[PDB]
Parts: C-alpha cells; structure tokens; sequence
C-alpha cells in the first residue's frame, strides 16, 4: 500500500515506528 510513510512513520513512535 502506501509504502511511503508505512516504512518511515513519523516520530510518536520513537523507534523507527515502535520497532525494536
């Protein structure tokens, strides 16, 4: 889908999207 951002969520998330 909208790879895009899906693969660089913004911040709020601070870990590259919640990751490890």
């Amino acid at each position: 889908k909208v790879g895009f951002f899906k693969r660089n969520r913004p911040p709020l998330e601070e870990d590259d999207e919640e990751g490890e």
